[PDB]
Parts: structure tokens; C-alpha cells; sequence
């Protein structure tokens, strides 16, 4: 039918009370929505409420112990906070941490159902904290639980378990914890373009290179594009998807695509160094539309440029309600061609598209 599109001020609340310039800002979202009303793209969408996540949710992927000690923080004071926020790579919490981590999930679960329940066609979740650096057991670099994988095994929890689930994850960073979360499941397809340098780039491990395809029955059914030697652009990523996201995906025929959906590979963002223009966001966009009947879930990870991120984020809406993509390249640079053939030579004896 319809876009859905979800969007909580609440989630606002996380913030950093030591540096109020700390690059993970909650007027994030906040400049998105905006952004998504001037655009007049608010008023096309179906607005999903938010919700908190039930701790019964979280542990779909998450342990007991995790739940419990991130929502202990709830009750801390600020000695205390810092105290747990340094004994992870990359965190600070505040009091509201917590609840707006259960939100941005929550929005998300509440998003799937209005899919999976044929309510809207596709939907955007604009939320924060995100998500895809958490693993089962620990919070990491900005990311107290793994929205997108919760959301993945919240769909399955009402469908049915080995419902086919593509997660994409085209933010600049990998994704360890959905990496980690899927790798011995088939069921899940995880597929992530990040930037790598051989170990250089956040989250700086071995992980996220392109010979780590999987483990048991989800051997093949992990992805990592990784890329190296500086800035990479539209041209770099239409190719990646051109051999091997899409015929992958198509291949995997999943019945549910989610997109960990950071910008901070956008042109303009401080911690990407990347170059990947509204434009291009879109196309992408317009090219997972085509799987999965239609039901994508667009969800905020990274991005960190306001201007950047609210008119990256937008584009992909515009595609979703079913706006004509923008016009859009140039000749690949050597050491993504490499990268795109690495992947391929690893890919190659699991999936037949790529041979
Ligand atoms: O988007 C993401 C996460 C991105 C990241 C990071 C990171 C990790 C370690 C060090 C720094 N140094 S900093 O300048 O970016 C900086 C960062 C935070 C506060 C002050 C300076 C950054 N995942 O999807
Ligand atoms: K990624
Ligand atoms: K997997
Ligand atoms: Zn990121």
C-alpha cells in the first residue's frame, strides 16, 4: 500500500553529559523529521508510533546480563555512568539511554508488523541510539543494542523462524555485532559495505574483511564488502550492489529486507571521509525496492553531517513513497575494483549468480 514512517522525539533524551558536542547528537533525528515535513514527505507517509521494547524483545538477541547492566544505568548517577560507559569501546549513556534504546527497537518492531501485516508497503525509522555495534553480550561505539538483528528476529517471532531476512547495512562502519549476531544462520543474510583499511578504520577488526563469509549452515550467508586506500563514492557503491548485493539478494529471495541505514558514507561526514551523494542514496534505495515484494525497512544507524544525513535520508523516503530516481558516475577506483573482486572470488561457491 502506503509508506510507514516512525519517529519519536523522546529518543532525543540520549545524550552526552560531558561533551555536548559529541558527534552522535540528538538533534540528528530531529533535523531528519524536520527535514521530512519541509520536503512535504511527512504528510505522504503513514505515521507508526514508537514503542518500547519489551526486555522479553531484547533478549531475541541480547543476554540477561547486558539487558540488566545496561538498564541498571537507568538509576545512576553521573560518576557511575561514566564509570560503565568506559568499560565499553565507544559509549556515554545518560539516565534516558536506556529507554531510548528500547524506543528506537521498539519503533522499529512496531515498523516490520505494519509491513508484515500488509499495513504500509515499506517504511523509514528515523531513530537513535543505533544499533548494529552491539553484540549479544556488550554495547559498542555508540550502541547499546542491535536494533536492526532484534528486528530481524522480531519479524521471524511472528511469522515464522526461518522467515528469509536480507539485512543490508550500507553504513560507513561494519556492522560487527549483526555480523556476529547471523553468522551461523541462514536465515539471515547479512550484507555490509564498510570502510576497512585493512584493520584501520572503526571497528577495527579483522571481522569486517571479505573473507569472513559465514559459519555452519550460514556459511555464505555473510558479506562483507570492504574497502580500501581513501574516499569512495555513488560509482564505487553502484557497482558493489551492481556484482554482488543485488544478484546475491535476489538469489537469497529474502521476504523482508532491512536496511541498517547509516549516511556517514555521505559526502560531507566527518568520520566517513566518503562521498556517496543524496542521488546515489536513492538509487539504492530503488534498487533493494525491487526484492521482497517491496517490504523494506529503512533504519538509522551512523551519520553524523546534520545536512548530510537529513538530505540522505529524505532521498531514500522519496524512493520508498515511489518518486522517480534522480538522474546520476565515472570509472571505479582500482583498489574498489579489488575489493569487488575479492568479494566475488570469496562469494563465488556459494552463490551461482556470482559464477
Ligand atoms: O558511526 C559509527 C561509529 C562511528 C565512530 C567512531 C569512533 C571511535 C573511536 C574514536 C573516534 N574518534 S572521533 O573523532 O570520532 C570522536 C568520537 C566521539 C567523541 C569525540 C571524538 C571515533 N558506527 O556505525
Ligand atoms: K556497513
Ligand atoms: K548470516
Ligand atoms: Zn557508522
Amino acid at each position: 500500500p502506503i509508506t510507514g514512517l516512525v519517529y519519536d522525539q523522546r529518543m532525543m533524551l540520549h545524550h552526552n553529559m560531558w561533551d555536548s558536542h559529541h558527534p552522535e547528537l540528538p538533534q540528528r533525528i530531529s533535523r531528519i523529521f524536520s527535514r521530512h515535513e519541509e520536503l512535504r514527505l511527512l504528510s505522504r507517509c503513514h505515521r507508526i508510533p514508537a514503542r518500547l521494547a519489551t526486555e522479553e524483545e531484547l533478549a531475541l538477541c541480547h543476554s540477561s546480563k547486558h539487558i540488566s547492566i545496561i538498564k541498571s544505568s537507568e538509576h545512576m548517577k553521573p560518576r557511575d555512568l561514566n564509570r560503565l560507559g568506559d568499560e565499553y569501546n565507544s559509549i556515554f549513556i545518560s539516565n534516558e539511554s536506556y529507554t531510548c534504546a528500547l524506543l528506537a527497537a521498539g519503533s522499529c518492531f512496531n515498523s516490520a508488523q505494519a509491513i508484515l501485516t500488509g499495513q504500509v508497503r515499506n517504511a523509514v525509522a528515523i531513530v537513535r541510539p543505533p544499533g548494529h555495534h552491539a553484540e549479544k553480550d556488550t554495547a559498542c561505539g555508540f550502541c547499546f543494542f542491535n536494533t536492526a538483528a532484534l528486528t530481524a528476529r522480531y519479524a521471524q517471532s511472528i511469522t515464522r523462524e526461518s522467515l528469509r531476512v536480507l539485512i543490508v547495512d550500507w553504513d560507513v562502519h561494519h556492522g560487527n555485532g549483526t555480523q556476529h549476531i547471523f553468522e551461523e544462520d541462514d536465515s539471515v543474510l547479512y550484507i555490509s559495505l564498510h570502510r576497512y583499511e585493512d584493520g584501520a578504520f572503526f571497528p577495527n577488526s579483522e571481522d569486517a574483511n571479505y573473507d569472513k563469509v559465514g559459519l555452519g549452515k550460514g556459511r555464505g550467508y555473510n558479506v562483507n564488502i570492504p574497502w580500501n586506500g581513501g574516499k569512495m563514492g555513488d560509482p564505487e557503491y553502484m557497482a558493489a550492489f551492481h556484482h554482488l548485493v543485488m544478484p546475491i539478494a535476489r538469489e537469497f529471495a529474502p521476504e523482508l529486507v532491512l536496511v541498517s541505514a547509516g549516511f556517514d558514507a555521505a559526502r560531507g561526514d566527518p568520520l566517513g571521509g566518503f562521498q556517496v551523494t543524496p542521488e546515489g542514496y536513492a538509487h539504492l534505495t530503488h534498487q533493494l525496492m525491487s526484492l521482497a515484494a517491496g517490504r523494506v525497512l529503512i533504519i538509522l544507524e551512523g551519520g553524523y553531517n546534520l545536512t548530510s544525513i537529513s538530505e540522505s535520508m529524505s532521498m531514500c523516503t522519496s524512493m520508498l513513497l515511489g518518486d522517480s530516481p534522480p538522474s546520476l558516475l565515472t570509472p571505479l577506483k582500482t583498489s574498489a575494483t579489488v575489493s569487488i573482486n575479492n568479494v566475488l572470488r570469496a562469494h563465488a561457491p556459494f552463490w551461482s549468480s556470482l559464477r
